[PDB]
DNA sequence: GACATGATTGCC
DNA sequence: GCAATCATGTCA
């Protein structure tokens, strides 16, 4: 409640938003009233129509990815490999959004451990875009919900950033190389480290 | 309607 | 190194 980041926070372009997300806390309120909490430590930006690595490239817009084209803070959750979910948050700009890739589990660990069993060390709980969705019971029903106005999920105010190439982009093209992935330097909770990028 | 494919994960 | 597994994007 009271701590929830509002509409204003999300209304920022993809890069600033993705960097702004680091440190913030994603909260998931379960039916039992329990709340799962994770500190965002890795995010990845998609800039829209011009971004050849995005679902929205070339203005591609369908009922599936409509979330990216809706008001900032709107979620875009999709199924990948017909088996996993990926959670994205719309940012300022049509077709622009930010993908959450890893969280530092803070509360509800045991429930997360159960959710990701279908014994896992804490490091394997939310160290991935699909892992975190699983650990927080996030699925397709969350698609197009508003992070600023939803009863089951929201972001709470925070309390060195590394900019690196994105994960899952392939090895061809200018867009695959851009430093559009951001994570907390030194965090053992990040999904994929880039030692080279870490060398400033 | 048909057909190729995935912003992953995890076992071989 | 590679299979799992199916809704979506495209073409028809
Ligand atoms: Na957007």
């Amino acid at each position: 409640h009271l701590t929830r980041l509002g509409l204003e926070f999300f209304d920022q372009p993809a890069v600033p938003l993705a960097r702004a997300f680091l440190g913030q806390v994603l909260v998931r309120r379960l039916p039992n009233g329990t709340e799962l909490r994770g500190r965002i430590v890795e995010t990845q930006a998609y800039l829209g129509p011009e971004d050849e690595a995005a679902h929205s490239r070339g203005g591609r817009q369908t009922p599936r990815n409509r979330g990216m084209f809706m008001k900032p803070g709107t979620l875009y959750v999709y199924i990948i490999y017909g088996m996993y979910f990926c959670m994205n948050i719309s940012s300022q700009g049509d077709g622009a959004c930010v993908l959450l890739r890893a969280l530092e589990p803070l509360e509800g660990l045991e429930t997360m451990r159960q959710l990701r069993s279908t014994v896992l060390k804490d490091r394997e709980l939310c160290s991935g875009p699909s892992k975190l969705c699983q650990a927080l019971a996030i699925n397709k029903s969350f698609d197009q919900r508003d992070l600023a106005q939803d009863e089951a999920v929201w972001l709470e105010r925070g309390p060195a950033v590394v900019a690196a190439a994105r994960v899952g982009v392939g090895h061809a093209g200018e867009w695959a190389r851009k430093p559009l992935r951001f994570y907390v330097r030194g965090s053992p909770w990040v999904s994929v480290v880039d030692r080279v990028a870490e060398q400033d």
